[PDB]
């Protein structure tokens, strides 16, 4: 009975390492929650909006969970790293919080303690195998190289894409751990040289990526760079300049010079803000906004339909949010069969769709329409 | 319960424009204001921490400020860009709020509006200065380029520079601006060996300065390279790595490999609280738990002195902060006859005296003993 005051908590890394992604996706969540009180998009609720950079640190991120389950009563969790969501998975489930996680990883909403997890977009696994899809469609036989950011985050795809490798005919001859400070990495790339790696899959965030392509570049080396959903947009052509035409990028989102309501809608919040131009167009903006989006119009949804704000009702809000009562901001591409923001008890993938875009001049490119793995459904759950 | 609460308040760029520097400044605040709190420095109080990101935006400053003056009457100001501290002089001056900044533009001390602010450490224009004189006994008559941020920061100490070329008989034969993402700086370079310069001075950040190195390093030039505080320390030696060896660096800061209790209380604070390594031999997070200390050294004098907390107290509190009261906390480093942290209502910058250090082997050493520049007084006050 009158206004409300409701937590929305995010603990990322805004510094340390994966920053590149995090201090984008930390702005956004900030600034549509600050949106949220602006337009009264939530009649009757103010959002109290609690931001922590925990720096990639799992143990400065459970401190933070713990004190926003405790003080603030958090009714949904917007989270961050792998490694961290992976050790409060059993939290999770115990206290049945609703987790909208910055992490794309599979193992997130497979058993056990995945009943609270909701993925908004198709996970690094998916990417990963749909870019090894793409590569199997240009050249049989194909010899691919992973490099893979030394965490919990890197290592994620791994595993499914060596079966879908394996599925597809190529050959994974090598995996490569590259975190940020990669000054020099001729080392590694003549590695690869010789060992006649034609492709090269990225899992990463955009800085090490950029590093690897100035120093291919710079060698006239003709390996092929793909990556997945962290590796690329503006942020990577930014680091990378030129060194990054041609490179292949796997993801759920749209651009930032396509036409659709949310894209228009970062941008107007984004200046409102007073934002950089550089967060504004980050693709990782547009993530941490359909993550704080889909929390608040969880809430929303909660509100009219009990009056009450919970983890329970925020629950129940998430998994009707199906059909007819899909949630579509717009921020990420739907299949011409599907809907965009899609959950039920059973589907805890939001965005099911990616596309591979290609750098040119630029700027990314689509080259393909929205679609689903049905490989990447066959290798990881058979 | 029944404390009573002081709000130390920081608006600075965590991330944006000039993050490189700070992010750590900003974590160093937080920090050391959690461990007053974990310590109670000072007692009956407890510190109530606002370190806002206000992108280098001097307009979200503005508002920052604003804003906790009237909700949290903050006794003292922790303020960052050297264009936000210009353009609030007036506003500081208004208010007779002590204003401690992280920008050490020589300018914000000086008439009018300038009773208010204190400078932790020596100015940018005494580093370059200082430098311009490492030049000078080196090589009479040298070809000199200036190479700094483009921004207020940047060209703060652009002229003190070139009154004291002139003083030297140095030659400034070109003054360029570059900012963050100059990923190819040839052209610039080239310009400056077809000049003959023969030395670089940079006034900037630690990112821009190491892109020119690696550049200037692929390229066989001998030019050497020198620079001004936020130009050095690990965090160069991170980005720019081998390149950097040799580069010549201007601060008044003990180093992470000096041994010293306030450089020992750093490394403590920061692994308290799971910062990263990388920011926790950053001279960027020495920077800004020297500003935190000052501050709340000053809270606990005027507790001590007065029994009540307010910027009159605070200011009174700084401004006996001298001889026999002098602050030792141990960041920066003193001269044989003076002392580290001194103020009066006349003499508004604390530890006077600087070091040029040079990078061998990754680390920054010493290569000259704490000392004052008489060229700066004489260009700068006659
Ligand atoms: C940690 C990983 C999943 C990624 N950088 C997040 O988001
Ligand atoms: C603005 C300037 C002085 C510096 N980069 C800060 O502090
Ligand atoms: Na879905
Ligand atoms: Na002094």
């Amino acid at each position: 009975l009158g206004q409300q005051q409701v937590t929305l908590f995010w603990s990322g890394a805004i510094t340390g390492p994966t920053s590149d992604a995090g201090a984008p996706y930390g702005a956004a969540v900030e600034d549509y929650c600050k949106w949220a009180n602006e337009r009264k998009l939530v009649p009757g609720v103010v959002f109290n909006c609690v931001v922590r950079d925990d720096q990639y640190n799992n143990a400065n991120t459970q401190r933070f969970f713990e004190e926003a389950v405790d003080r603030f009563k958090i009714p949904v969790f917007l989270s961050y790293a792998t490694g961290a969501n992976l050790q409060l998975k059993p939290l999770i489930q115990e206290l049945r919080i609703p987790t909208i996680p910055a992490s794309m990883h599979i193992e997130l909403i497979d058993p056990p303690n995945n009943d609270y997890i909701f993925l908004p977009t198709t996970s690094y696994s998916e990417q990963v195998v749909a870019l090894l899809e793409y590569i199997a469609r240009e050249k049989k036989g194909a010899k691919v190289a992973l490099v893979v950011h030394p965490s919990p985050f890197g290592r994620a795809p791994v595993e499914d894409a060596r079966k879908a490798a394996r599925e597809l005919g190529l050959q994974i001859v090598d995996v490569q751990e590259v975190g940020s400070g990669n000054l020099d990495n001729t080392a590694l790339l003549k590695r690869f040289e010789q060992a006649g790696v034609e492709y090269v899959v990225h899992q990463n965030v955009a800085g090490p990526v950029a590093n690897i392509l100035k120093d291919a570049k710079r060698l006239g080396l003709k390996m092929r760079h793909l990556g997945a959903h962290y590796t690329g947009g503006p942020d990577l052509i930014a680091l990378a300049g030129d060194a990054a035409e041609g490179f292949l990028w796997a993801t759920s989102f749209y651009m930032a010079h396509e036409d659709t309501p949310g894209i228009r809608l970062q941008k107007e919040i984004g200046r409102k803000y007073g934002r950089p131009e550089n967060f504004i167009e980050s693709v990782n903006y547009t993530n941490g906004m359909l993550a704080a989006a889909i929390a608040v119009e969880a809430i929303r949804r909660a509100q009219e339909r009990f009056k009450r704000i919970t983890n329970e009702t925020v629950y129940q809000a998430i998994v009707g949010m199906n059909g007819p009562n899909a949630f579509k901001p717009g921020f990420a591409v739907s299949t011409k069969q599907g809907v965009e923001i899609d959950f039920t008890k059973s589907e805890h993938t939001g965005a099911e769709g990616l596309r591979i875009l290609e750098a040119k001049g630029g700027r990314f490119v689509p080259v393909t329409e929205p679609f689903t793995s049905a490989l990447f459904r066959k290798v990881h759950y058979g």
